[PDB]
Parts: structure tokens; C-alpha cells; sequence
């Protein structure tokens, strides 16, 4: 976080929709990059797997719910985020228009993810409407596992 | 009989390429039948290289 936007407000993309405490707060591995100083330049950052284990990335897009708020949080009226990598590649566009409210806000945000082969590089591309990642995963696997659905206590045997 | 039809859209990484090999800046390819019917629009960023 602290050696990676030098030109980004990194510290500013808290909402009333994630309370802690009774004061506004975010998610702890993704970042809310606004605008700094009336300016947005261009994101062009990027990851190679040097890990030996495939690494599971997430990300987010953020569709604000009126032109005046993108404007007022980007800076720019036309936005788009390119995301790549060897066998992953898509384009997004945000969609500004106003929504019923949910938990009190009119816009969306839509979450995704993919998974990194060793050996593989990741790219990220912006002008706008981006929630980054922080912190990643690196998975080992195993076959006798499950997740399952239950209310009756943990113990210790 | 029935007939299997294939093509394919490119997506060049860089507007100067695009302005190189195909000489407008916005395409569109639309492809249409009685059952299909698409339009597609490329994509211009770079992405890390595969076979070069």
C-alpha cells in the first residue's frame, strides 16, 4: 500500500455500507483508489508468479450511480479498466444510472477473481472506477476436504 | 445438409497497429443469420505475450 500510488489517495474510500465501530470503514484486502489532487492518471501496474503455487486474485468495479459522483470520485467522464493475463483478458465500462437502494446506496459494485499459474503474469489497466487488490492467496491442495453447513458447537476431539 | 461455419476477430494491442493494418480508428463486425445474430467490437490493450 505504501509504495504503489504515489499519485492516488489511498486512504479516503470508506462507506456507510461497511460500518466499524460506528464510524465508515472498507474491506481489509482490496484498496479504494480516489482521486488525488484533481487528477487520475493512468494505472499500468502488474504481477509475475514467482511463488511456485497458483495464487488467487480478486478485484472489484465500482458503478457509481450519477455523472456528478463520478466526476466528484475519478475526475474522468469516460473510464475504462482492462484487466490480462496469459489466459485471462477483459475490458470492463462502468455503468452510471440510479438504482434502489439497497443499504443505502444507489450505485453497485461487481467482484471478481481469478487464478495465476506459476510462471504466469497478471496485468492491470486504468483510468477510473478500480478497486485493487492487497492481499493475495497462494493454494495447496488436497482431495479428503469439504465445506459443510451445521449449527451444533465445535470441540475439542 | 446442415453447413459449419468459422471465423474469427482480432484484437490488436496498440491503436497505431490498428491504424496500420486495418486504416480505421472504430470497427465493427456484424454477423447475422436466421437463428444468430452478433456484433462485435475489439478490445485495444497490451497483454502479456504468449507466442510473441
Amino acid at each position: 500500500k505504501t509504495s504503489s500510488w504515489p499519485n492516488h489517495e489511498t486512504n479516503k474510500g470508506v462507506t456507510a455500507a461497511c460500518p466499524h465501530a460506528g464510524t465508515n470503514s472498507f474491506y481489509k484486502n482490496l484498496i479504494w483508489l480516489v482521486k488525488k489532487e484533481n487528477s487520475y492518471p493512468k494505472i499500468n501496474i502488474s504481477y509475475t508468479n514467482n511463488r511456485g503455487k497458483e495464487v488467487l486474485v480478486l478485484w472489484a468495479i465500482h458503478h457509481p450511480p450519477t455523472s456528478t459522483d463520478q466526476q466528484s470520485l475519478y475526475q474522468n467522464a469516460n473510464s475504462y479498466v482492462f484487466v490480462g493475463s496469459s489466459r485471462y483478458s477483459r475490458k470492463f465500462e462502468p455503468e452510471i444510472a440510479t438504482r434502489p437502494k439497497v443499504r443505502g446506496q444507489a450505485g453497485r459494485m461487481n467482484y471478481y477473481w481469478t487464478l495465476v499459474e506459476p510462471g504466469d503474469k497478471i496485468t492491470f489497466e486504468a483510468t477510473g472506477n478500480l478497486v485493487v487488490p492487497r492481499y493475495a492467496f497462494a493454494l495447496k491442495r488436497n482431495s479428503g476436504s469439504g465445506i459443510i453447513i451445521s449449527e451444533t458447537p465445535v470441540h475439542d476431539c
